[PDB]
C-alpha cells in the first residue's frame, strides 16, 4: 500500500460485501423504456447547462442505445442537448411501433 508511485493511499482498507444479480430484459420493460417522453434522465446520463437554455457535454448512452458508433460522425451533432432529447424521443417512438407490428404484447407479455 501507501506510497504507490506518486499516489498516496490511506492507512485504511475498505470493502463492500453485497452484490446484486443480473436481472433479465423484460419485453414489457423495454416497451416502457422506449415510450419515454422526458428521456433526459432515462436511457442515458445526460448533461445540460440549463440556466442559459443550453447544452452541456455528454449523453452517456445506456441499454438501449449502446449500439451507437458505426458511423456516428457522419450523423453530426445536434444544435443542443435539449434538441437532441426531442429528436431521439421522436425516432425512438417510431421504432417502438416497428417492434410491436411484429410482436403483440397481448401475446408476448
Amino acid at each position: 500500500m501507501a506510497a504507490v508511485f506518486g499516489i498516496q493511499l490511506v492507512p485504511k482498507l475498505n470493502t463492500s460485501t453485497t452484490r446484486r444479480t443480473f436481472l433479465p430484459l423484460r419485453f414489457d420493460l423495454l416497451l416502457d423504456r422506449l415510450q419515454s417522453t422526458n428521456l433526459h434522465g432515462v436511457l442515458y446520463r445526460a448533461l445540460d447547462f440549463n440556466p442559459v437554455d443550453r447544452s452541456a457535454t455528454v449523453i452517456q448512452t445506456y441499454p438501449p442505445l449502446n449500439a451507437w458508433s458505426p458511423h456516428h460522425a457522419f450523423i453530426e451533432n445536434p444544435l443542443d442537448y435539449r434538441d437532441w432529447t426531442e429528436f431521439i424521443h421522436d425516432r425512438a417512438l417510431a421504432f417502438v411501433g416497428v417492434l410491436t407490428q411484429r410482436y403483440p404484447l397481448t401475446q408476448n407479455a
